[PDB]
């Protein structure tokens, strides 16, 4: 059985909480303008919700930059913990000259906000940082185009860049670790020539940087030679290891890629990419035991890619039989009913009435926060509940989240088959395929919009729509009804696939990235299906091959059609 328990929060009427929408982004912007009196007068009544946690969070970050710190204080008491933004936790803690969080956010070497940026300043200028890792952010945060950040972490370290010792090093070493300096014809040469002055730890980084920029533009064999003159490979960056990897994947060279993720960060290892890489790895080289007992850890990390690929080499194939009953109908009901999750409702249901795109991603704050922390069985029944009133992008939201109590036809819910599967046939395309690409693009919301102007259940970009549209006989603004939305991404997945090589990973590499990425990243001779999407340089598209992948080989299951193994799926890239 699911257990009958749902949460039972103080509940407010709709239109307390369409009263507290209403003031919402005005709340944010003040904010921005540090009205802090129309702030606190906001929040004052404002109910137990993610508006409510949306302004405090951000109100905190400008007290703390502010240095209001009584203000900051009270305020930050009122958070629930698992609420606490990043940048509000590292100011609160600033606040009290307390650096727990600096050891392990010193292993970043990228970005940070402000707030945790000057906690580890303030952790540098105490002498509470593990030299050897503070010195490689510095080093990160030069090749990342972070040069003030790498700066004021250098000076607080007490070797400034204008200071003729260790960081002035640091710093001129742009010249081969620079963003352009770096793709030079001659950065090798210019760095094989200074080599001879640098330490240790300066030399493996800039082999590290120049290895990475050749790897992610795919010449192989180059980053293989310079990645190879890294002599501590620790000291690169999690990107920078994580594409020495790849190039070693991608010239096949099994002994020197399980080397490499021997000496990756323990979380790198433990990730499902490399613990399937090493299992295939071990097999490769004739240590099966042991290749069996890491296949065994990646398919347990869940329903995803690397997982399904680790399952079928151990003999198991996808079953999409839900291990949990259904939950019962008066608990969805009365899930509903506790506040924080009515909020929500509340705000979808009247996003949809007064087609309101800006309220839609609201209802998104307020569910995920109502479903923060709660267990398997609650998950599940608020999933049906998320799905009953057509909330589709919340019902999978919540039933992905469990670990142990699957319900595959939540996490892989398929509404409009009375268009997708009639647009996917009329093309030729696999059903299951086109399912996995919508799940992706838009968790099935139909107004769906991107930063960048995709749009629809299929995300399609304008400018893509209007070359469809003359194709195909359609009117460009047909892109913004379902139905046509459909047609045309159906009909994209197929023309893209004509276009290269008939080829379906390629299909999916160029509906995202276009064709003619999808085709520069192909290789002289042909490729494992899987090394071609685990060595797409653009990381977003190298996420969204494998999620669309591993989501078609679940449809494709909860279809009932002839079994593909996601192994078959992915196939053969062809040679360019």
């Amino acid at each position: 059985d699911l257990s009958a328990s749902v949460p039972t929060r103080p509940a407010e009427p709709e239109r307390k909480t369409l009263a507290d929408y209403g003031g919402y982004p005005s709340a944010l912007d003040a904010v921005k303008q540090k009205n802090d009196a129309a702030v606190a007068a906001y929040l004052e009544n404002a109910g137990d919700s993610a508006m409510a946690e949306n302004v405090r969070n951000e109100w905190l970050k400008s007290l703390g930059a502010r240095r209001q710190w009584t203000l900051f204080a009270q305020e930050y008491a009122k958070l629930e913990p698992a609420g606490r933004a990043q940048e509000v936790e590292c100011y609160a803690d600033s606040s009290r000259n307390d650096y727990t969080r600096a050891a392990e956010l010193v292993k970043n070497t990228g970005k940070l906000p402000s707030g945790c940026t000057k906690l580890l300043e303030q952790a540098a200028a105490s002498g509470l940082l593990d030299g050897n890792d503070a010195w490689r952010r510095v080093r990160g945060l030069l090749a990342g185009r972070q040069t003030t950040d790498a700066r004021n972490l250098a000076a607080a370290l007490g070797s400034p860049f204008d200071g003729g010792t260790q960081g002035s090093r640091e710093y001129a070493l742009l010249n081969v670790i620079g963003k352009e300096a770096r793709k030079s014809p001659n950065a090798a040469a210019l760095l094989s020539e200074m080599e001879s002055g640098l330490s240790l730890e300066q030399r493996s980084f800039a082999w590290g940087v120049l290895g990475h920029y050749q790897s992610q533009n795919l010449n192989v064999p180059a980053a293989l030679d310079y990645y190879g003159k890294v002599a501590d490979r620790r000291q690169l960056t999690d990107d920078q290891i994580e594409w020495y990897a790849r190039a070693a994947l991608r010239a096949r060279r099994w002994d020197e890629l399980a080397s490499v993720i021997s000496h990756m960060p323990e979380k790198l290892q433990k990730s499902p990419t490399w613990l399937y890489w090493l299992a295939r790895s071990r097999a490769a080289t004739g240590n099966t035991q042991e290749a069996e007992k890491l296949y065994k850890q990646a398919a347990a990390t869940g329903r995803n890619f690397y997982a399904v690929l680790a399952g079928e080499e151990l003999g198991r194939k996808i079953d999409t039989r839900n291990n949990v009953p259904d939950a019962g109908k008066n608990s969805v009901r009365r899930m509903a009913e506790d506040g924080a999750v009515k909020r929500a409702l509340v705000l979808f249901q009247n996003s949809q009435s007064a087609g309101d795109a800006k309220m839609r991603r609201q209802a998104q704050a307020e569910w995920r926060f109502a479903t923060r922390g709660f267990d398997e069985d609650k998950l599940l029944t608020a999933a049906q509940t998320a799905f009953d009133h057509g909330f589709y992008d919340m019902a999978v939201n919540s039933a992905e989240r469990t670990d142990r109590k699957l319900n595959y036809t939540l996490r892989y819910i398929s509404p409009f088959k009375d268009t997708v599967i009639r647009h996917a046939q009329n093309v030729n395309v696999d059903p299951a395929w086109v399912y996995g690409l919508i799940r992706q693009e838009s968790r099935f919301v139909i107004g769906a919009q991107s930063r960048v102007g995709a749009q629809g259940l299929m995300q399609v970009m304008p400018a893509t729509a209007r070359e469809i549209a003359g194709k195909i006989g359609m009117d460009a603004a047909q892109l913004y009804t379902a139905d046509g939305n459909i047609r045309m991404g159906t009909w994209y997945m197929a023309d893209t696939k004509r276009r290269l090589q008939n080829n379906e990973v390629l299909a999916t590499a160029g509906y995202n990235a276009g064709p003619g990425r999808a085709r520069r990243w192909q290789a002289d001779t042909p490729l494992e299906g899987a090394v071609y999407a685990e060595t797409i340089p653009f990381s977003e598209t190298r996420d969204y091959v494998k999620k669309v992948m591993a989501n078609a080989a679940y449809y494709a299951a909860l279809f009932g059609a002839p079994h593909i193994p996601l192994k078959q799926r992915m196939g053969i890239v062809p040679a360019r």
